[PDB]
């Protein structure tokens, strides 16, 4: 049973690939948390003047930009150019959606490096190969990030020198340059001079600190969710994301996701999280701090208290329109029960039954206890 | 190969979990018939004043009510209250729809117990965990029905006292009660005074005690089906159900389900069934009695001859719009054939071929042979 | 890991069944390429006056007629008769769409034997049984093509005489005839007197040389593809196909399917094919010749150079709207990339980057190298 998790742990990467203009880190997809989850996590960071060479995966991918600014371009097959296809800019808090098998390249021009953390849902209907994550690079000899877990060069360097020569219609010499002969993130010495501004579908939506949050409480913090309702290209991925920023000691109530798996990646600070399963067992009772990830499976209950000012996280849910069941708060599940059945399922009295329903008037985030 | 079954048998429950005001019976979901099917059956009977405590599952659920009258309520996350959300009434014959993760509760008030037989489609696309059935109870300390198969407390009892005090904003004492400290089906001493009557979606459709049978033969019986067509909440589940009443010795023609898995549970009487596979092997040739279940895989063919007045059954099919291919009778696949191809594939004469296409005028149900 | 394929090979069939009026060949569905592709391939052949007795399967099928002419009939459950349901005539180059579970019969009257190569998508969502291919014949005592791999009689010959009797309302004499008491393909001595002209939807479309192609280069050849845009019954199958003819020494560029697996069947001639994976390994390099099959996974990259006048193939894609990403061509992925980024990923000088974007001005198909 892939999802019979005994104990979850704040996971951190087990693979660092240092490249010329950056670095790529990946989390093991063969751990029972990720196997249960159905995702492959990774965190790519590009420095000044670095370009992440074009590549593609066989699954839905969702990229969240932790820090920095740059530009990115998709190479969508049935689309028109301009010379070249469309290029979008991006900032911190941007959620980029990458449809199955589509190729892209990303570039950074500032001193502040781009830190992009992403997920490939390898258990998608669209992924027709097997659960193993894999990336297909267009150019350059270097082994793909997920090769380590399988057990190189790019797709073009694998052909025969005469087949490139024949296909592209060029000579032996530039056919050798194309045929492989630095890694995925190379440094564009002077800098890519390319202008800074489904084919017309927007694949960039901002959920980070620069938005109009869904839930806002000036004493507890705020939450901003991006479903396919507000970012229509997400329905093409069947993926979502959530950004939260909690004030020290404020907490998000116990809640479960009715239809999605969550992968909570901590952006800043630290938190005391608690998650419990179908058998009442508390499968995690600890701290999740910056750069670590906690996986909460489908109907498991989650609650967190902030130990920082502020504790920020990104939550990749595996459903483009995730529904969450709240267990405490203005709109809780207990709030919708008859007071009388609340009395008989929890063994309380009518008065106490009123207290569970009405003592906490806040939706999802609750302020510091004020002690 | 889960469905490469050699011999089907009428299955019984292997788990009884007596509770204060009721009982819970569950069939083993690891026997190959059920692995092939992708469901998990369960029969919950609730005596007078029994309140089944709030719970939810990680998969679509469909409840047929074999006997009794009660009230049931679903706590749907995005929904408006009235105090509390909607309370629906039910009668024997009703089909209750339960979308993945939605929490519900049930109550009975009359002497005649409620017996509700139900299936959880663990093989659903909305089941992002594993093929293990699981119930997540919002209250009470008790081992959930399926824990036996896996190898307790509620989801709220797994949390630290400090966390529940904060989340609900209540004192230690009431927080202690909420945190556990009679099993799933409890008894309400005085009885609930709660008013006997998507957030709009009708999720109750009567298929047993109706008067609008899909097919009706006064000399053979009747059969009713409830598809999404007439019960739209069912497209949320991708599940269906059929109710049939068969007179002694009457029969339902050899047939198959093109796009679904049937789980036939006998509600009354007995009947002689025959089910044959792609190889011509008779994988089951015996009788199916009250309270027993026979699984007929996807394109396997089934035929039944009644042995009681009447043999009633509910067949849960795994598709909200199942399609059956009747092999004998008014709209049989052989009727739609050319008279000449039926002659050459069956090796019959022109005259005989006419009899197979017209001797039985009846649709699905065929009257007793008259001996 | 099913699709973690090392070396591919042009596969030829392992099973063969000489029927009265024909022959049936089937490829082993438990080979790793087919295990990975999720399909079963079979080549049936009807000689003159041959009839294929009605049968069905647990999954979408897509038949392509290599050669010959004849008529076929599909027995759809709720469809109206005319005496019998509607008949359609087929010609070579036709692609017939058969829904999951639907039954169909096939007849050939010219001397010229019909050769039809088809696939069953066992990995479908419609397939609720297991990864085994299995045909369910309505008549005749013979063993189902695929039994061999699983390790007979039809679905009627398994039933008891008195059940069949009561079912069709007949006499033990024809009931016995009916109960099974010449294989799947049976020759009709005089030959059917049947004419030669969802219930109305078109389930036949020609993708043969006769049709207007999607690509036609007078020097390279031509390509025709049938999606659900131009043949909507395929949106039910979630399958599609592609016919291609290639002049000697011409070639189709290196490309990959973004959203589908492909099963290349060599109709005529021989070619030299190469396919490389995500690591950069040419997992195949040799020649796919007539009557052989090459499975090319999802994002794997293929390239073929014709060795005949002309190499003709049928590519079975597992998606009704397959998106292809061409790597060299007028339309190519590199063409959308800025000149400067194709400079930096491929270590090229500007003028060399322009040469890749423009030397080859053709879509998909490139003429012979001109030697």
């Amino acid at each position: 049973n892939e999802c019979q998790i005994q104990k979850l742990n704040a996971l951190k990467p087990d693979n660092r690939i240092e490249s010329e203009g950056g670095l790529i880190e990946t989390w093991n997809p063969n751990n029972k948390p990720f196997q249960c989850a159905g995702v492959a996590l990774s965190r790519c960071t590009l420095n000044r003047n670095a370009l992440r060479r074009p590549s593609y995966t066989n699954g839905p991918q969702e990229i969240y930009i932790q820090q920095g600014k740059g530009i990115f371009g998709m190479i969508y097959p049935g689309c028109p150019s301009t010379r070249h296809q469309k290029i979008y800019n991006f900032r911190e808090g941007d959620l980029i959606a990458v449809p199955t098998g589509v190729a892209w390249w990303m570039y950074n021009n500032e001193d502040t490096p781009v830190v992009a953390v992403s997920i490939i849902d390898t258990n998608s209907l669209e992924n027709q190969l097997d659960q193993m994550p894999r990336r297909f690079y267009l150019a350059g000899n270097q082994e793909q990030e997920f090769l380590k877990y399988q057990q190189g060069g790019s797709i073009l360097s694998g052909f025969t020198l005469e087949f490139l020569e024949h296909a592209f219609s060029v000579d032996k010499q530039i056919a050798k340059n194309l045929q492989g002969e630095k890694g995925a993130i190379v440094t564009v010495k002077g800098g890519l001079s390319v202008i800074k501004p489904i084919c017309t579908m927007r694949l960039r939506h901002n959920i980070g600190q620069t938005s109009s949050p869904d839930i806002y409480n000036p004493q507890a913090g705020s939450v901003t969710t991006a479903t396919s309702l507000d970012f229509p290209a997400l329905s093409w991925l069947r993926l979502s994301a959530e950004f939260g920023s909690l004030r020290k000691n404020a907490m998000f109530v116990p809640h479960y996701n009715l239809n999605a798996n969550s992968i909570i990646y901590a952006l800043n600070g630290r938190a005391l999280i608690q998650v419990v399963n179908c058998n009442g067992e508390r499968v995690f009772d600890g701290e999740l701090q910056e750069g670590r990830v906690l996986i909460v499976p489908q109907n498991f209950v989650v609650a967190a208290r902030s130990q920082s000012d502020n504790f920020e996280y990104v939550s990749f849910k595996t459903n483009d329109t995730p529904m969450i069941g709240t267990l405490a708060g203005a709109n809780s599940l207990l709030n919708a029960l008859p007071e009388e059945v609340i009395q008989h399922t929890f063994n309380l009295k009518s008065q106490q039954a009123r207290q569970i329903k009405n003592n906490n008037p806040f939706k999802f985030l609750v302020p510091p206890q004020e002690s």
